[PDB]
Order: C-alpha cells, then sequence, then structure tokens
C-alpha cells in the first residue's frame, strides 16, 4: 500500500531507480506486469543451451554505468568471439575481411562510402546529446526521413545499400519511417558511428555470463518482496496529496513521488487522473517501437572458425531472413551458435511461418553465407519476436518517425507533477541500450532526491568513472580519411580543372 | 452484466452500431469513458452562443449514411453561407474570388498548380479504396511524405505552398508527417480533391441545425440507461466462453462480442487477454491523431457580407496562426461568428498561450484578412484544442507516417476473435469523417450479426441510397483542365 516512491516497471532502468532509491534509505515499490523481471532483456535457460540472452545482451566500452552495475552485483563479462574473419555477403557472394568495415576497392565508391560514415559523423557533432531539437537544423533534418538523407548523400547504390543495413541493423526500422535527425542523434549519441557499429571496441564487445537478465532478478533478490510481479499499472492519480497508482489486479499503492520506467508508448495503458498535459498526451502516440525477432541457432561446433570466419556476418539483400549475426558460442567454446536478427519489414514479413521454417531459411542462408554444409545441421534453436510483446511493444527501442523529435521531444523526460520518467529511451548517453536504461532509472531516481531537498541540484546527473576491466580506445581517422573528397566534391574538382 | 455485445466508445460510430444491433433484437451496451457521448463532436450550449459544434461539424454530398441516420434521429441541416466572395490571402494581401479554387494568373504557375491537383485525383484513382495497400506503387507511395511528393510535383512555390495547406487542412498534420500513399488515398476516399475541398457541393456544405452532438446525444436518448457514462474500459479477457470487459470504475461486463469504436491507436489504454496478436500488437503504437485547435469569434454582425465576402478564407504563411476559416453564422442570421481551425504545429506552438491572447492574434489577423476593424470588436469567443484530450488523441482523425499503411494497413479492422472494430478510421468512404463513423459502425455491426448467422454475408457492407435533400451534382473538368501540361511536360515539348 504506501512507500516513498512507487517504480513503474521492472526492466533494468526501473531497477536501477529503485536500487538508488533503496539504497538512499526510502521505500520504495516496483510493479511489475510480467511475471519476471528484466523486460526487454530475458535469459532463458534450459540444458540445451544452458542459458542464452533473447533481448538485450551486448555491453562494450564506454558504457560504464551498467558495466558498474553489473560488477556490484557479482557478474563478469566476455568477450564475442572476433579472432578470425569477418564476412560481407553482397550480391549472392561472401566476400571476407578484418576490421569493423568491410573494404570497398573501387575508387569512386570508396570516396562514397568514406564520405558517407563522415557525413553521419560530421552531422552527428550538430547535435546536442541532451536536447537534439538544438541543433542548428534541427528543423531541415527533423522532416526528412533517413531514406531522402541516403538518397542525397550516396551516389553509388553501394553505398545506400550498406548505409541502408547500417539504419536496420541499429534501429530495427526502415529508413524510410525514421526522421533523419533522430537517426543522427541515436548514432552520436552512442559515440558515433564506429563505436556504435564495432564489436571489438565497440557496442558489441562482450556479454554477460550467464546473461543480462541477471541485473535485473539480481536486484529483484536485493529488494525482496518490494518487487511486485504481475501487477500491470492501468491508473495514476495525482489529484490527492500523495499520488494513488492502481494495478490491474486492483491493488492500490500510495506513494509520495513516481517513476514511470516503461517505453515512452507503453504510457498510453496508464489511465491518467487529471490527464497528461496536452504535448506528453499526443506524444505517447507517435513513437513505435522497432520490430525485430533474435534469433540463435546452435551446433554441434563453431565450425566456421575451422574456416577462418569468427561467425560475423554482414548480409545485404532482400531474400535474406538475416542481415547480421554474431557467434555466440559461450566463453567456453561449447554451446556453439550463430546469433542472427531478422530486422524491421522482415519481422513482420516471416512471423507469419513456423518456428521449423524460420530456422530452415536460417541454416539455408548461413550454408550459402558460409559456404558450408555444417550450416544445414543444427542441434537446437531458440527465437523470440519482440513484437508480439504488449509489454515491451517492440525491441531494441523506441524511434523517432519525421517531424515528431522536434516537436515533442523536449516533453519525453520532463516531470509531470510528481511522475518522473526513466527508460532507456529517456537517457542522454546510449539511449536504446541497457546502458541508457542505468542512465535513466538513476537520474529519474536523483530528480527525487533532489525534490525531497536529499540532494543539491548539480547531483542529479552524474558522471561515471571508466570501467577498469573494459577500457574504451579512442576513435580515430587517418588523414586520407578526413580530406578525401565526396563523389560530388571530386566531380566540382572536376568541373574547375576542365574550367 | 451480461448481454450481447457490448461497444467500446460512444461516439458516432458506436452509436450507431449499438443503434443497429438494438433494433435488431440484440442486447447492448455502450461503455463511454468520458461523462457525455459524442466523442469527437461535441456541441456547446450556452446564452452567448445558443450553440457551436466544437467539434466535428460538416456534412455534404455524398455522405448520405450521417445524412439518413441524422434525419432519422429528426434533424435537419443548414447551408454553410457562401454567396458572397471567398478570399485568398497570400504574401500579405487578400484576394477575393468565386468557385472552390483560388485562381491562379501566371502562366507557368497556372500549369503548375492544375498539374498538382490533376496528379493527386490520377494517382488516386490507382488506390483501392478499401485496400490502399493493393495499389500498384503502394510501396513506393508509402515509402515517401507528402513533403516528398510535393517537392517532385510542384515546380512552383506557389503550388507547394498552397498543396502544404491543403494537406494542413484536410488532416491536421504536416506534410512531411504523413505518407504520400496514405494521404492520397485519404482524398480519394471522399471523392477526390474537388469533393473534400468544396463547401457548396462538397464536405463542407452543410452543418446540423442545434449541433452535430445531437446525433450522439439522441441515440443515448433511444437506448436509454444501456449507455454507461464514465465506464473507461480498461481490460479485455477472451480467455473464455464469453468475453469480459473491465471498465476503471471496477465494473464487469459478460458478452458474446465486442466493437471497439475508438480510435485505433486508444486500443493502447486496454490491456488484453491473450495479448493482442503482433500485428496489431504493434500497430496501435504507429498510428497517431492530427492536432488541431478549433476557435470560434463571435461578432455583433456579419459584416464581413456587406463588403461581398462570404466568411471563407484561405491564408498563407507561417505568421497567420489560422489557416483556413468559414463563416458560422447561424441560418437565422444571428450569432455572427468566423470558424478557424489552428493547424497542425502551429496547434502546438499556440497553445502556450491564454484563450485571451489567441483571442487577440486571430481578431487581428481577421482584421488584415478581411480588411475591416469590426474584426477587432469580438463580442464573444469559444474555443477547443482537441490535442488534450485523453479520449480522442487529437482531430479530426489518425494520420499513417511513411511506411506503416502497407505493413500494417491490413489489420485495421481485421476482427481479433470476438472484438469487431468500428470507428470513422476503419471507413471505406468518409474515413475521418463523421460519415466514415456511420458507415464503420454499422458495418462492425453488421459483422457480429453474421457472425451469430442472423444474415448473409454479402449483407455485412451495405449501399446507401442518395439523401433526397442534399443530392450530389458531379465532379466535372475542362478539356483544357484534362490536357494542359505539366511545367516539365511544356518543357518536353520545348
Ligand atoms: C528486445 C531487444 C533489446 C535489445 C537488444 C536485442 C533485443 C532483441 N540488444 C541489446 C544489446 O545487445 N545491448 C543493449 O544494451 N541493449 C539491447 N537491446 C535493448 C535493451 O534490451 C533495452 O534498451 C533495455 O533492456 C531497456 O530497459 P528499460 O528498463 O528502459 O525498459 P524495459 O526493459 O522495457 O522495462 C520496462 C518494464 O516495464 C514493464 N511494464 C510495461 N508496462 C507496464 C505497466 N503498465 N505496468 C507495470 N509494468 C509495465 C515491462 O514488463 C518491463 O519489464
Ligand atoms: C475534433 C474534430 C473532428 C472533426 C472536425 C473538427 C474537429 C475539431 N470536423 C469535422 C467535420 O466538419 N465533419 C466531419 O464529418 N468530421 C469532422 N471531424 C471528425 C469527426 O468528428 C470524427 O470523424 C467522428 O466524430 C469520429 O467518430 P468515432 O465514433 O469514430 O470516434 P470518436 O468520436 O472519437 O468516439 C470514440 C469514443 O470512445 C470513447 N473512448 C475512448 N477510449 C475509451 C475507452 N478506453 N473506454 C471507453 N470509451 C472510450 C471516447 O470518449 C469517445 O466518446
Ligand atoms: C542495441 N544495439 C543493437 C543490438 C545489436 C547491434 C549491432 C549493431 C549495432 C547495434 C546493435
Ligand atoms: C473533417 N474535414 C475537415 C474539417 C474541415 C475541412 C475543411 C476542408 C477539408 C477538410 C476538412
Amino acid at each position: 500500500n504506501k512507500c516513498d516512491v512507487v517504480v513503474v516497471g521492472g526492466g533494468i532502468s526501473g531497477m536501477a531507480a529503485a536500487k538508488l532509491l533503496h539504497d538512499s534509505g526510502l521505500n520504495v515499490v516496483v510493479l511489475e506486469a510480467r511475471d519476471r523481471v528484466g523486460g526487454r532483456t530475458y535469459t532463458l535457460r534450459n540444458q540445451k543451451v544452458k542459458y542464452v540472452d533473447l533481448g538485450g545482451s551486448y555491453v562494450g566500452p564506454t558504457q560504464n554505468r551498467i558495466l558498474r552495475l553489473a560488477k556490484e552485483l557479482g557478474l563478469e563479462t566476455y568477450k564475442v568471439n572476433e579472432v578470425e574473419r569477418l564476412i560481407h555477403h553482397v550480391k549472392g557472394k561472401s566476400y571476407p575481411f578484418r576490421g569493423p568495415f568491410p573494404p570497398v576497392w573501387n575508387p569512386i565508391t570508396y570516396l562514397d562510402h568514406n564520405n558517407f560514415w563522415r557525413t553521419m559523423d560530421d552531422m552527428g557533432r550538430e547535435i546536442p546529446s541532451d536536447a537534439p531539437w538544438k541543433a542548428p537544423l534541427a528543423e531541415e533534418w527533423d522532416n526528412m526521413t533517413m531514406k531522402e538523407l541516403l538518397d542525397k548523400l550516396c551516389w553509388t547504390e553501394s553505398a545506400k545499400q550498406l548505409a541502408t543495413l547500417f539504419v536496420n541493423l541499429c534501429v530495427t526500422a526502415e529508413t524510410h519511417e525514421v526522421s533523419a535527425l533522430w537517426f543522427l542523434w541515436y548514432v552520436k549519441q552512442c559515440g558515433g558511428t564506429t563505436r556504435i557499429i564495432s564489436t571489438t571496441n565497440g557496442g558489441q564487445e562482450r556479454k554477460f555470463v550467464g546473461g543480462s537478465g541477471q541485473v535485473s532478478e539480481r536486484i529483484m533478490d536485493l529488494l525482496g518482496d518490494r518487487v511486485k510481479l504481475e501487477r500491470p499499472v492501468i491508473y495514476i492519480d495525482q489529484t490527492r496529496e500523495n499520488v494513488l497508482v492502481e494495478t490491474l489486479n486492483h491493488e492500490m499503492y500510495e506513494a509520495k513521488y513516481v517513476i514511470s520506467a516503461i517505453p515512452p508508448t507503453l504510457g498510453m495503458k496508464i489511465h491518467f487522473n487529471p490527464p497528461l498535459p496536452m504535448m506528453r498526451n499526443q506524444m505517447i502516440t507517435r513513437v513505435p517501437l522497432g520490430s525485430v525477432i533474435k534469433c540463435i541457432v546452435y551446433y554441434k561446433e563453431p565450425f566456421w572458425r575451422k574456416k577462418d570466419y569468427c561467425g560475423t556476418m554482414i548480409i545485404d539483400g532482400e531474400e535474406a531472413p538475416v542481415a547480421y549475426t554474431l557467434d555466440d558460442t559461450k566463453p567456453e567454446g561449447n554451446y556453439a551458435a550463430i546469433m542472427g536478427f531478422i530486422l524491421a519489414h522482415k519481422a513482420r514479413k516471416l512471423a507469419r511461418l513456423t518456428k521449423e521454417e524460420r530456422l530452415k531459411k536460417l541454416c539455408e542462408l548461413y550454408a550459402k553465407v558460409l559456404g558450408s554444409l555444417e550450416a544445414l545441421e543444427p542441434v537446437h534453436y531458440e527465437e523470440k519476436n519482440w513484437c508480439e510483446e504488449q509489454y515491451s511493444g517492440g525491441c531494441y527501442t523506441t524511434y523517432f518517425p519525421p517531424g515528431i523529435l522536434t516537436q515533442y521531444g523536449r516533453v519525453l523526460r520532463q516531470p509531470v507533477d510528481r511522475i518522473y520518467f526513466a527508460g532507456t529511451e529517456t537517457a542522454t548517453h546510449w539511449s536504446g541500450y541497457m546502458e541508457g536504461a542505468v542512465e535513466a532509472g538513476e537520474r529519474a531516481a536523483r530528480e527525487i532526491l533532489h525534490a525531497m531537498g536529499k540532494i543539491p541540484e548539480d547531483e542529479i546527473w552524474q558522471s561515471e568513472p571508466e570501467s577498469v576491466d573494459v577500457p574504451a580506445q579512442p576513435i580515430t581517422t587517418t588523414f586520407l580519411e578526413r580530406h578525401l573528397p565526396s563523389v560530388p566534391g571530386l566531380l566540382r574538382l572536376i568541373g574547375l580543372t576542365t574550367i
């Protein structure tokens, strides 16, 4: 019934918020809709897989908050396999390579690729992480889709195709679905193109031994009966001295403050008294989550390694159900597996099939890409279609269609009376990720601590010491990468020398 | 507690569905979230205005279902004043005109304008009303915004500006916010550019004497205590023999079937057991409603008529809070008023101001456009910002951002077990309008009648006889309008 703070949602963000408040001496309750904590993280355990992350999994350098929280909870990481060669599969053929980026040999195509990534980061530098709507060209950039921007920037089909895959992979949405401003913000707030796309020295460097679900689970262990499972929140009433929070199973909770730690649009599942202010009322109808099926195919051995392939495949083309894979073999070298994502429209297209039908399509694809008949002999399969989840709405995160971030963005984490807003979507660094979940949950918690007069204003936002275990190498560029002209840039130089 | 059909939502669509089912002999209950019926229609009554529609108001030729339903309920229409000249205000200057379209005098600009409207209708002819995702170029058109399409088609800034206003007015959203496929469908399913934009012989021809709210009110009168006000639905359970519907005020309703007659996205406010299928689960997060403040400024007399202006103003430019007005004077000639819409981003921008501040801005604008100091002397003001409504989400209707209609459109009115879907968004003719609300409510009702084996399949969708009171004149084009080249077309010939 009565407490200091009700946290709506027991994902990483809600759990991090609850833990901070609990550690500060406040009485907290976490109201979680599902029969489990973890939300967009979910670690399945069975005999065949031991454990497998079916939701959020990867962590890496510069994600210091999630690393610190997990370490405190007694968790360890291991490195995703990137020892052997990566594969870029394009136009039905595989091209092995090393480094974060597939090599480009054609001089013109090379200039185009180089310019595209450079320009993405150039534009990102103009976008404040904590206020993307303050970018000098915010309106101009927000009013076009990523598709339009790619059409403008990419003078080769090769660059456009790879850029498209990049967008699909980063935000589980189509290039025509998302605002260019929002996407450029999203990449910049993850530290840029190299950081977001890299395994070694990037977002995909590591996984947690035993699964990421342990973060939420171990916080639940700490909080005991303060976490209430199968309590979907239906109603929040702020008309009286204490906030009243009602659940679907007819329980009433009374609190001084509330943290909403659910995906922004899932705020729609709550009836508000008094009604939300106009901007938030409409905002929460304008912010969908992406579409993805995460699929893990198990094999007797990590046979790709014997062919000097690490298991990473970047697979272009409409026919391919999966556009991106990583080796998901255990650190011990057993439970050999390939993780792949079925992205955006393909998640919707292929959801119609049976589990067995999807497994067959994936194996046949992997056999082709890896040039290996062994890929046709899986020993086990697990998958999760996040599009079907009532209490997630999708994965990985919320995307902003054209025009929305500038018009409604400022309200995303603006308190509504005594309701404060956590959730990865409200983070300013690695929003969309487990890292962003921690940042947002702890920030929301400290907003309440400040409201209670327990901490000064300048302690609401808190820096994080760099992990000693996962140090971050800086992102570097070469002289040629910095100064080589774009395709139209080269054409100008040809135009002027001819004149 | 127990009934045949629970209808969620007591707007026109829910009420029309409930009435049909009731008239067929079924026991119906309407669960309405608000303390009133009508939803996106709302007629305010007070001494100063007598009555005023603050939500949906206009009806016109080809909207035969709403006209028939209203007539049966004892309502009458009157004609919106369009006797005198319309005004197009552009680059700070007023240009009076007659007919539905503001004239263009520059020859190149004429070709560009002519081509734009023609092309909109040309494209629409390839879009099936009942299945826009089956258009031959559905994906190509769905993957671009209306902004991109206008940028492609309009060789003049004049055409682009007017086209932008047209989009803003029709769907209370920015050109860059909406799918081209969806917008082209929207116009086509209202009978095309001329029909949707016209007062005389179009969607804005008429209003209901006494207000459109009377439609929902009078059906509530018929249904008696079957309508439950302040019963927001929170939970629908289909795991057992009978469907269980729970409200926020802790009441339980048991039914054989349910009609969801709420805006698609407002389905999010209901927790479902079992969960919705994947496609609907995501669809209802991808379909926002537009943004609008409807504002009515009252005056001692309809003074604009004395200057041979009817009260219609089409006002271009960022500075103008209101881009479109109509005379809102009563048929009797009293309660003189100008109705104006604050559209899309301007609704969001100007919501910050006070009611009095908005009144001042509107009066000063109207004084400029009408060239009359009398506009500065209002006697009364009413307004409604639909963006603030928890149980509407916006107005007039739901828009589809790029990529959504093709990927999710087919699921909009697909039944989910024993839940059938009404609401204007699911109509195939005048979706977005009161007309569409009636079409969808009655169709959803008849889907259930068919499910019960009471009517054959071919009776689910039913034609509507043309109103004798509001006959439709056909939409015509001239030889030159049909065959004059576009700007690039002329450049080819050169
Ligand atoms: C789905 C997914 C996510 C993901 C990814 C791959 C997939 C398939 N890969 C990631 C990765 O490799 N590395 C990474 O850092 N992130 C990755 N992501 C995203 C990541 O999982 C999320 O960013 C993160 O988990 C989000 O955490 P957050 O706490 O902000 O949000 P949540 O997990 O969705 O938690 C919300 C909880 O609230 C409950 N809920 C929802 N509605 C209610 C109501 N009405 N009442 C009470 N509780 C509610 C949900 O059940 C959930 O537990
Ligand atoms: C807002 C608006 C609309 C409008 C317009 C101008 C404005 C400012 N001008 C119009 C016009 O001139 N001519 C015309 O034909 N239409 C015009 N529109 C649109 C028109 O008002 C709508 O198309 C029509 O009213 C829609 O009717 P429909 O029945 O489909 O939808 P609704 O009115 O929104 O009714 C829904 C009801 O459901 C209730 N609700 C919502 N959630 C719940 C829950 N969870 N439980 C129970 N009830 C719920 C709403 O309260 C509402 O009453
Ligand atoms: C949340 N991060 C997603 C999850 C996997 C991945 C891979 C490359 C870039 C981004 C991502
Ligand atoms: C719902 N119809 C809207 C409401 C008023 C109007 C005017 C022109 C075109 C469309 C519209």
